[PDB]
Parts: C-alpha cells; structure tokens; sequence
C-alpha cells in the first residue's frame, strides 16, 4: 500500500468515513450543548503555615457547620423526565424554577437502601402547592407550615411557573458535607504565603458563593474561637463543560474510527476489483460490465445504457472467440448465484439479435430459471418438459416479444435438474437448434452452487464465467475454471459483472475499468 | 525520487507554489498591520518576601479599588463595522476618537445572557450628540448629564469628528477586574529582592499607564495602612503584534503547504508523462504532438506550427509502418474521449493532402462526429445514410475545402451506430474508396467507450491508437491495445498526443519529448 | 560519487567556488571596516546583597536622572548621505564632527507618528550656523540662543569642517531612557561579594564614560539620601564589530554556498560528459570534436587546430565506416539545433577535400541553411529552386573558395520545406551528383526539431549523428537515434561535439576525451 492507495480507499469510503465523523461530531456538540454547565466560585483568605489549615477548612467540623445554616441536607431538583430535559430546557431560554425550603422533615423510612427519603412538589400556582411521596397527595401553601403523614415542610417563596415538578430529598448530614466536600478544594498559590485559595463548583452559580461564604465565615469566626481578602464571587463562564476540546475531540475520533473501520475493510475484502486480478491468473476476461443504476431486458429497455455498451464490446470480441468452436453454442456460467449470468446472457442474446442473426437463448437454469418471467411467457411445455419426453421441441421454442431471438424456457422445475439434462434428448435438441440458429446461448446455475453446467457445458463449443465485481474473489472463479476442466469442460474466459466506478483501482492499477460514456446529449 | 526529480516538479508547480506562498503571505502581513497594536507600561515597586505581595497586587480588593477610582466599567469602543475596520483606519492615519465618560447607568437590562447592557452613541459636533439603545434616540449634550428612559450618561470633552459612533459598554464590575487580571502581571525580577516588576498590556498606550499608576498609588496607600521607584510609562513600541515573526512564519508556512500539495500531487499522478512509460510496456510510440496553444484545420491554418511538425513526423513514420499493409485503411481511435483522435486523425490527412495524395477522411464517429462542422459540411447523406442503405457512396464524399482531401461525414446520428458499422455495407465502402484514394484515414470513437472501433478496425490494414498526455495512463493505453487484439484488431502502435514542456520530464527521463522550434525567424 | 568524482567537480567549479566564496569574504570585510565601532566602558562600585540594587540602577529614576543631567535626550548625529558614509569616512583618517548643545526645544510637531522632531545643523565657519526643519532656514551664531519659529537651540563650541551638516532629534525623555538602559548593563561579578560591575556600550568612547560616570554618581548621591571603586574608563579597543569573527564568517559561509551550489549543479546535470555515456547505450561515437577556441572555415583558417585534427581522426574512421555503403552519400543531422551539424559536416567536408577527393556539400537545411554565408554565395538557385524544378542541377553547384569542394545551398526558405524534400527530384539530384563526386555530404536541420532528415536521410547509405558536449543529454540522442530507425533511417553512429578539458571526467572515468596538442613549436 502507498499513498494512492490509502488516498483511493479513503474517497471510495468517503460516505462512511463522512457519516461515522458526523455522527460523533453530533454527539459530542448534544453533549456539550446539554450537559449542566458547571461555574466555579473562589475566595482569597489571609493567615497569619496553612497546611494545618487547609485541614481544618476540609474537615466535617467546618463543612457540617455550612450544611446546618444553609440547610444543605434540603436537595431540590427541578424534575425533568429524560437524561437530556434540563439541558435542553436551558437552551429554550426557560429559566430554572427554584423554590426555597426553610425546614423539612420527611418521614425518615431508613429502610435497606434508601437512606434517602424523597417526595414531590408539584407547583400548582404562586402561593399554594401540592406534595406526593408515594401517591399520597397534600396540598401546601406558602407561608403556613405542614405537619401531616409525618411529613413537615415548610415551602417559601416558590419562584416557577405552574406545572413545574420538584424532587425534594432530605440527604443525611454525612452525604451532604461529603458533596460539599468533593466540589470544595483549598490551596496556598505561593506554597509559602499566608493566602489560601477557596474554590467551589457547582450548578448554581448564586448557591454555591453563598456555600463559599458560609465556609469561609465559618472557618473565621471558628479560628478566633485570619482574614478575608476577597469574599466568595462566581465566574460567570462555566467550567464545565469544556465545549471546545470536547467538539475537537469529537471530530478526532470520529476521524480515527472511521479511519480504522476503513483499513479494517481494506484489509478484509478479498472480492475481485479489477480484472487485472483475473488475468494474473491467466484468465482471459473478455469484457467488464458495469452496474445498470438504470422483468425488462436492459438492451432492449435502454440500448444507450452504459452496460449494453459493454456488453455489445462483448459481442464484438465474442464474434472472435467463438470461430474455431466446434459448434455455435455459447455456455455461460459463473461461480456463485446472483453474479449476472441471466443478466448478461439474455442481453447478449439481445445485443446479438439486433446484428440480424438468429438467436436461441436457453433457459438451463431447471432450478431457478426466470427467463420466462423476463420474457413474456406460456409457461407450459419449457426445457423441463421436453428433456422429460412429454413435450417436442418445436412446442418449447418462444419468441422474445422486444427481443429478436427465441428462447425456451425451463419449464416446470423438475426434481432431478442434474439428471435431467444428463438425458440424450438434451444433446438432441442442441444438435437440432445448432441448424436453426445463428447462435445458442444457455444459461446455466452457477457451478459452485450444483453441477448442471458442466453437464451442459460438454455440449457448448464455448463456454463464458460471469464473475460478480467485489462478491467473487479470483480465487472462486479459479476453482471455477478447474472444477470445468476437470469435468472436460473448456472455459474460453471470464465477463466481470457489476463493476462500480471506484478511486482504488484508478491509483492501485492505472484503469477503474468503469467505461466512458460518449453521445451526443441530444 | 532524487534530487532531480524534486527540483523538476517544482520548477514545473512553480505557480501553485508561488501562488499559495504569496496567499499565506499576504494573510500573514494583512493581519500584522491590521491587528490592534498592544502596548505595554510597566512600574518599578519596592518591597521591604514580595510573594504574599504578588497575591495582594491581583486581588480583586486592589484591582477592584481601580476599577472604581477610573471608572473601568465604562467600555467604550470606536465602532468600526467589519472585523478589519479598526486596523486599516488606523493605517490611514486617522487618529482614533474618544470620548470621556465620568457616570453611566444603562437600565441595566440583565436578561438571561446579555449581561452587559450596552448603547451607541453617535456624535453630531463637538458638543451635543445622540443616543440609541435599541432605536430609542436621545439627544445628549457635553455638560449637562442626562437622565431619561432610565439611562443616566454624563460625557465629558468628546474628541472625535462628527459622524463617529462609539459601543459604550456598562460591564458588571468583576468582568472590569477579571479583564484587567488578565493583562496586568507581576514578577519579582530577582526572586529574592524587594523589587516588583508591575507589567500592564492594552490598546490604549496611555489609559495602561494611567491604570497601572492607580494600582501602584491603590497598593500603595493599601500597604500603609513600600515605595513607587518608576512610576508606570508605557514602551511606545507595541508588543504586539510581533510583525517579523507573523510575516516570517507566513511565509514558512505557505511553503510547507506548497510543498506537501506538490508532493500530493506527484505521488498522486497516474497520467502518461512521456512515451518511455508506453514503451516500457512494448507499445510503439509513432510521435509525440505537442500542444498547439495556437472549426479549422491546425495544419491549414498555421502550418508552420510546432504541433504540425510533429504530424509531419508521424507522416513520415507512417509512410514506413503502414507498408506491408494489407489495405490502405488507416483507423485512428485511442482509449479516452477528447484525446485527441479526431484532431490528429484530422491534421494527419491534411499533411498528407499537401503530398500530392488522395486521402480520404471518413468521420465513422457516428455517435459524436464533428468533422462536417470542420471541414464545412453538406451536413445531408452522411456515413449514417449509406450505412442504412439511403445514399449512394457517391452523394456522400465531399471535399475539405482549405484542405486537399475528400471526407465522408457521420451523417444524422443514427439510433444503433454500432450495429450500422457492422453492415456489409461499410466493407464495401471501403473497398469501393480503397481503390479511389491512396489513402483512407478513419476516425472512431474511443474503445474504452464503445466497441465501434474494433468493428471498424478489422478492415483497417494499420490502426493506430492516440493516447493524451497527462490524461490518460499507461494502464488505459494498455487496457486499448489488448481490448482491440481481444476483437481480432492489430493496434500498430499509439500517438502521444498533447504534451507540454515539463522539467520534471527532462530530469526524471533525459528527454522532455517537446521538440524544438526550427525557423528563421523571418 | 566518491573522493576523486568530488574534487574533479571542484576542480572544474573552481571559478565559481572562488568567486562566490570572494564575494562573500568582501561583504564581511566591508562589513567588519565599515561598521561603527562600538565602545566599552566600565566601573567598580562596592556595596555593603547587590541584588536590589541591580534593579535600583537600572530604574527610570535613576537613569533619567542622568539624561537630566548630560542632555542624553538632544541626539546629534553628523550627517551621512549613504549606510556606508560614516564608515568610510572614518576610514579616510576624517574625525568626527562634534557640536556641544546645552539647550534645545523643537516645536513639538508630535504628529501621529514622528513624536522625536528633527532639524538639521548646517556648520557655516567656527562660530555661525544654519538651520533648517523643513526648509525654513535660520541662521545661528555660537553664543547667543535662538528663540525663533517655535525653536529654541543653543550650540556650544562647534567643533567641526565648515559644510558638515548634523542631523539634531529631541527624542522624549523615555526613549532616552530605554536606549541608555538598552547599552547599560549591571552585574555582581562575584554573585556574593558587594562589587557591582556597571558596563556601558555605544559608539562614542568619551560619551559613555561621562554617562557611566553620571549614573554612578547619581546612584551614589541618591542611595545616601556605598563606594566607587574604579570610576567609568572606555577600554579603546572596540568591542563590536569582532572583525575576525566577521571575515572567518564569510569565509566559511561562503564556502558552504559555494559547495552547495557546486553540489547541486552536479547532481542536477544531465548531458552528455563523456562518449562514454552514449556508448553505454550501444552507440558508436566515431570522434569526439573539442571546442575550437579559435563565416570562416575553421579547417581552412586553422588546419592545425585540435579541432581540425580531431575531424581528421574521423575522416579516416569515416573512410572505414563508409565502406560497404549503398552509395557514398553521407548525412550529417543530430537531435537539437546549435549541436555542430554544420560546423562538422562542413568542416568533414574540407578535410576530405585536401585528400584529393570530389566533394559535394549540399545544405538540405531549408528553413535556417547558412552555409552560403560561411562559403561565398551566389544565394539564387539553391536546393529550393531545384526542388521546386525553377532551376537545373548543374546551376545550383558552387565552389567553395578555400575550400576544395563543391556546394549546394539551400536556396530561398521555401514555405513547405519538408514536402520539399520528398519530391522525386531530390533522390535524381543525388543519383546524379553521386557520379560525379566520390562523397556527398548533406548538412540537416535537426531531427527531434524537424522531420526533414528522415526524409532525406532514405537516400543516404551512411548517417552520422553530432551530439554537443553538455546541451545534449544521453536519452535525447537515443530518442533521435529511434526516431530516424522508425523512418527507415539506419544511423551509423554519432558525433560528439564541443568537447571541453574537464578534470571531472578524468576522475569519473579515466579519459577526458579532449585530445593532446602535438606539434614542435615552430
Ligand atoms: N451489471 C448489472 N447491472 C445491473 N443489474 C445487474 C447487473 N448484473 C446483474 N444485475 C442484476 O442482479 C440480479 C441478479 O443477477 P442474475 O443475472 O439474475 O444472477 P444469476 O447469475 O444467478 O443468473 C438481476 O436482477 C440482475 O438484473
Ligand atoms: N495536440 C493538440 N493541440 C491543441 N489542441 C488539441 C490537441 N489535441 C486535441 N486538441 C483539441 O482538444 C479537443 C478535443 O480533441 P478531439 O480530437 O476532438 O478528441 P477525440 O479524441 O474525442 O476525437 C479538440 O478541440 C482538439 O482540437
Ligand atoms: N567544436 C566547435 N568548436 C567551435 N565552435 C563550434 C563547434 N561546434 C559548433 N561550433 C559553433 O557553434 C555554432 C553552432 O553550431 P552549428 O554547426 O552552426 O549548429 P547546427 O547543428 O544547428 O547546424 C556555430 O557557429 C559553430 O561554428
Ligand atoms: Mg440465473
Ligand atoms: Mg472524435
Ligand atoms: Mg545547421
């Protein structure tokens, strides 16, 4: 691999690799766009060491003292139901409701878990309310206080909009200084001087200078029992989240995910890519059909189409192969179903009809032949019927109606395909059809899936592989080709159907294998 | 690669490069003289430690008394529309206005962002001027303070000219500080003397001296309750931006990416560079044309012309391949479309006109043919109405005017010109012209995107292929030549047509293929 | 490339080397004689730490006290027109012109920009003076002040020629600062002792020592309100420019470019060095002609020259080469115009003439054929009034005057040269001239320009080609030699001309082909 290859694989993927980065990128923009922006207050406090009193400012001592006068075991949340309704609600411009609660006692279940009882305060209006724990409903107001199902609260100055859900949890003291204590760091700034550094983070960017305040009064009026330089301001640029190294590292990864799914698929496909890999192995490939983007014969529905150019390059280097056969019965196989050998069959037989000769094409396919389908049919008295003695040959022969040539059909789908044509009758009607015709071509099921065509093929003077482009690999219509001759079968070459237009083989090999497209545009 | 090969591809890319260079470039030194220089004051402060000092210098205690005693909350910026306007202003040599503002309150609308209210005010004279919000307009007056719609603003000695508007900003008083925090630095410059080193940045070279000298008198008075060495100038010389090294890194950079899109480019690049490539392979190159970069006939037009001389080699090679021959037919086609076929094809018969032969020119490009177009046409009973019988091989040659030769035009665009050419009918045309001229030239169109050729070409005693130079790959030509054998149709050898002069050539192989000019000038 | 490939390549560089290496050395001489030589002073002052008081002298208030007390902020510069003026001129033995100003006030222009105003002292004699800001002239005497147009100068004691003009700034007090504290430095020299070594650079030895002495002083009388151990003396010995250190550099960088662009010519080569070269290849070089240093024939004017002699050495393997021709006709052609095809063919053509042999120069070069220039001309009826049939084949031969053959010239430039050349008449004027002369040489245009060769050289039995010296590259004379063998044109051999004594090919291979002089000098 060089730098035209990696380049080639990397445009052929682009969708992939366009679509895998875009969806990363999207996650990490509702991300930074939805995760709860997080500020950070910090005071300057004066002492007169400060190692010691870097501890005592952490301790449960001072932290517990904050709790119990800001009431830090009272958590209100706003309720949203989904992972992602708070952050949104803030980029719709709703401001948070905040209700404030000065004494609460819930019933304290205590049970083997939930150490944290919780209820629910539904705004109803601006003075009065209501409150469900576990569906019992009480309605509260503003002002007078609740004592009722062992529930005490006291709600003031509910500041929301009706409707609005809040999730009122009564955390031990314990959990509260150990929140308290995770966002609340201490630090000295010159390691000698007698300044700490108090920072605190946190959602609410008013709570928590009022936490910080509380922490450094605390911490004073408990060490006369020091000066405060600049009391606790919040940052009004969050912290959190970094919204830039979180998009950037977005896009990177996104980047070397897709980068790394497509050198996993380079490295991973083995399928043919051009028919330079055939003809490594010394298989003739006398034409390379393109996908049709355009129960019709394409030579017929479109005759400009850039496969039916390919496939009448075909019929002219066919015209070439098939002198010198011993008969005029053109066999075309392949390796695997689905690789186009009734695609490429019947639009040869088309393409050759329009030269003005005589054309039979030959449903061999017993087993899953459509032709008739793609033909127009009376589907009685086909291939099936005839090789089992129950139909002349003379009834089996149909014309295309767009077409130019006859075919015959495969008739009833027989139980034994393989011996069927095993019969001499078969051998028969080609020895009969071979002064009739121009030309007969036969189309067959595919050799590695059954063994029809290499009974059929010891009756064609040539005989074709259609390879699929990226689903056949070289070494599939290797085993092919000498799974025939071992069979006294002579493959003359291979056609490679299906082929995509693709940057890969432009810079691996010099040619994509695509075609140009040449008419006059009107 | 080696050193030549370098050196080739960069002589041959000089215009990217100096193009792309000269883009970074002018980037770089459009923003080194657009960019707002950035000044710098500095002050020299005693100390009698000077480490707990530092931390009391950058405390919102100290920094926040500035604020208040020069009114920094007061922004005022000269509005300047684009993001350029202020730097090419100053280029000009427009001094910048201002205007100085003792009180200011705006209604302080304090919504959900914008907590920075902010108003325009645009001056009339040297004494009144106006106001506006958010469209209210309020005349104002220097002196007289105003006090409506709940803005109070009071401006003093408006220095500017009229027509200037001016955003006058009431930012909240931490984002005074924190913005002044964030240009203001102290060092010790000796880390161990009572020496402060007070350094203040800003656009403004004498507000930064003003500011820094009311922090040192702020932490000053402070302290007593120390000594002020140098009291705060500001160094003329903006600091930034530093110009040499913006413009010196602009250009590093734009030729770092010259380099690497030339390096892309070359490794990248499959094309033909010159007739060693095909002849490596065993094609025979007959010529190489040129690039004429003079509905006309080149060699009737200037034949004096470098790629005329060119055909003229290849009459003269061809005059020796094209015996042993068994007709007198000469096809042309090549792998590509607008490779050239129908411009050499075309060139190639009127250089041999000027001999003294009969050549006949036949346009069997029945799909895209142009040649009536450019020989001036009889556009009626062309090729297309022989072929289907309705024309006599007589009504369709005509005569190339400014030419010397006979040629039979496409005709009407039929619907099937593949099936056409392979009537019996084309055959006996050029039986019938083989023996009426001494030469028959056919021009087809390409292989790679129909099979018309290799129908065409199994009455051609010689055929040639024309490959286009930078266009087509040595894989392409080679995929032609195997494509026409694989039909029973002998490709002689290939014109390289199309080449220009390039040094890489001429450093990677010996030899550019170009040619010289050979004339005397008069 | 080993070490004799390098220093042949050197050798014969040698020219450039010196030259650019010279070139180099005479910008750093000029540089280290023209540079202003830059001063030292320096004093000894002991303290009784050192550390804050480093930062004390270089403060604003100590060093402002010195340009208040010396006038540092009136620079005087003595005019010089060029970058170069004051180098030279101290190199000229001129002293410098000094004048002593004690008091001077500029108008202040203090403009957007030029905030140091500028006037310019004209000396008239001894005593009085000009003056001029912006044109305005005002005369000055010694002595008495000046208080006109807004200036006030004072000039003391004129020291200087009469004519001599000075370029007289007030720079602000600032930046007479910032350049004293730019040459002023401070160190401990001890870095525990009390010794402060206060150094001071500039271009004047007796300035700076003044200074020095003024900051010490100052620094003295201010921190009593310490010793000076040594008082500021100028070492006379410059500092700057270091002029060894400025010459070994230009000597050793321009080695190094001399070396690198020696490198890169060498490895950037591609013509012919040696016949060595073409003969890798498979082609017989029959001479190798050196470079005649010597419209004249050069085997006329010069028969002894090396030139002559190498032509000699082909005339006797011509006579060998020759035999077994098909006629005695030989052409002379080449790949590039200006190789020597007409030097060579024409003097080849006078060295088989003093042979005593018949022979005929036909100059088939009909688009830039001088050879009736270099011969004598009767210029009508040439080989273009032949050809075109407007002249007999006995009208068209001359004589060489000097020479000893016949010659055909080209004739008038024909519009169509290379149809021309295929006329019949062509092969019937050799046929002819073929019985009536033992040899016929025909001069051609060259092939990789022109076809005309292939067309003439059909009907000569022997082609040589002339490959010049370094203009012609190995794959150019291969590609002329295929391109005449695609024609039908056999090339004997090849010619290389133009030689030149290289000791690089003496190293590379072991002959530098040019020959020896052999004769006994009188
Ligand atoms: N080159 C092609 N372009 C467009 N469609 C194609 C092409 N080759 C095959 N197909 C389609 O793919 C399908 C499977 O191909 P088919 O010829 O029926 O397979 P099989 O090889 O088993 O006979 C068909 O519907 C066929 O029309
Ligand atoms: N060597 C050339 N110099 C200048 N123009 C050229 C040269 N070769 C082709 N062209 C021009 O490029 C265009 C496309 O070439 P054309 O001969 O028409 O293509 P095609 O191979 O399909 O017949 C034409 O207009 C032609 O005149
Ligand atoms: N070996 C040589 N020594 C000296 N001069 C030479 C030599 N070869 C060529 N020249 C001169 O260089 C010039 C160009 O050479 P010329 O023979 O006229 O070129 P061309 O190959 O086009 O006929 C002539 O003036 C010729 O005299
Ligand atoms: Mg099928
Ligand atoms: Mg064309
Ligand atoms: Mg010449």
């Amino acid at each position: 691999i060089d730098l035209g290859r990696v380049i080639g694989e990397l445009i052929d993927h682009r969708k992939l690799i366009i679509s895998i980065t875009s969806v990363f990128t999207l996650f990490a923009i509702l991300y930074a766009l939805l995760a709860t922006p997080i500020y950070e207050t910090d005071a300057l406090i004066q002492i007169e060491q400060s190692a010691p009193e870097t501890a005592l400012l952490q301790s449960r001592m001072i932290l517990g003292k904050t709790i119990d006068d800001l009431n830090l075991q009272i958590q209100i949340e706003q309720k949203y139901f989904p992972v992602i309704g708070r952050g949104l609600a803030r980029l719709m411009g709703e401001k948070p409701g905040n209700i404030d609660i000065t004494r609460l006692y819930l019933p304290d279940s205590d049970d083997i878990s939930n150490n944290t009882p919780s209820i629910i305060l539904t705004v109803k209006d601006k003075e009065n309310y209501s409150i469900n724990s576990d569906g019992i409903q009480l309605n509260g107001v503003v002002g007078t206080l609740l004592n009722e199902k062992g529930i005490s609260l006291l709600v003031n100055e509910i500041d929301a909009k009706p409707g609005d859900q809040f999730v009122i949890t009564q955390l031990p003291r314990l959990k509260a200084i150990s929140d308290l204590l995770k966002s609340f760091s201490v630090a000295d700034l010159g390691k000698d001087t007698g300044m700490l550094t108090l920072t605190l983070t946190g959602d609410n960017p008013k709570r928590i200078s009022h936490i910080l305040d509380s922490i450094s009064q605390n911490y004073l009026a408990q060490n006369i029992a020091v000066r405060i330089i600049d009391n606790a301001v919040t940052d009004p640029n969050p912290v959190r989240p970094k919204k830039t190294i979180i998009i950037v590292i977005g896009v990177v990864l996104g980047l070397i995910v897709s980068v790394v799914l497509v050198l996993f698929q380079v490295f991973l496909r083995r399928g043919i890519e051009s028919p330079e890999q055939l003809e490594e192995i010394g298989i003739n490939v006398y034409a390379s059909i393109p996908i049709s983007e355009w129960d019709t014969l394409l030579a017929v529905g479109n005759p400009a189409d850039l496969a039916v150019e390919a496939i009448r390059g075909l019929r002219t280097s066919l015209h070439f192969a098939m002198m010198e056969a011993k008969n005029n019965v053109l066999m075309i196989s392949g390796a695997s179903p689905s690789a186009g050998m009734t695609f490429i069959s019947s639009n040869l037989a088309a393409t050759i009809a329009i030269t003005g000769k005589k054309v039979l094409f030959i449903d061999a396919d017993l087993r899953k032949g459509y032709a008739h389908k793609m033909f127009g049919h009376k589907n009685d008295k086909g291939l099936s019927e005839f090789l089992s003695g129950q139909a002349a040959a003379e009834m089996i022969i149909d014309k295309v109606e767009g077409g130019g040539f006859d075919y015959i059909g495969r008739g009833q789908i027989p139980p034994n395909p393989a011996e069927l044509l095993m019969h001499p009758r078969f051998e028969q009607l080609l020895n009969w059809a071979s002064q009739n015709y121009d030309l007969i071509i036969i189309d067959t099921p595919p050799i590695l899936a059954v063994t029809d065509a290499a009974i059929i093929g010891r009756y064609a003077g040539t005989c074709l592989l259609v390879a699929r482009f990226e689903k056949n690999t070289v070494k599939e219509i290797d085993v092919s080709m000498k799974r025939f001759e071992q069979s006294g079968v002579v493959v003359k070459g291979c056609i490679l159907n299906g082929v995509v237009k693709k940057a890969s083989s432009y810079y691996r090999y010099g040619h994509n294998h695509y075609g140009y497209s040449y008419y006059d545009k009107k």
